């Protein structure tokens, strides 16, 4: 059976997508100091939306970009030189 | 397999000793459960709330299964306000870190 990843995430894993209040977007639940946001392309597939939000929902991972924060006021509401990921996944039941 | 990858993954279903859980409030049942994506219910034992920092509000914990009793209520008024004859577990477990 299939468990979910809480750092580390590959290709493929499965994971807890929680809404991040403070970050103004939804983030893969972890235990790692990283930030995993959600790519704002794969919200309407998990039938997320861009006013309240569901909390969470699981999904698969299906691509992750390596980025900076280069500049301060950003979509995701973190400080200048934040490095971080963004990620895409699909729903999962 | 040289090796494994090893303490990323929290299990969902079908739960083992030795399992790392996300334990959560279920406010339904007024209890502790087992994240879990299956019908069947994994309550955590009473014992195991002080060692996670637990009280019978938290709303969350990560955890480690210690031991399961695979159980079945007798009556239908019971703590964990499920139906007469729902078959379910007790988990007990510890805090997990890293």
């Amino acid at each position: 059976s299939e468990k979910i990843a809480i750092r580390d995430f590959q290709v493929g894993d499965l994971v807890l997508i929680i809404l991040d209040e403070r970050h103004d977007n939804y983030v893969l639940f972890t235990v790692s100091p990283t930030l995993y946001f959600l790519h704002s392309e794969s919200l309407p597939a998990l039938d997320l939306k861009p006013a309240s939000r569901r909390p969470w929902v699981l999904g698969k991972v299906m691509e992750k970009e390596y980025c900076q924060a280069k500049k301060a006021q950003n979509r995701f509401k973190v400080p200048l030189g934040t490095k971080f990921y963004r990620v895409k996944a699909v729903s999962w039941n």
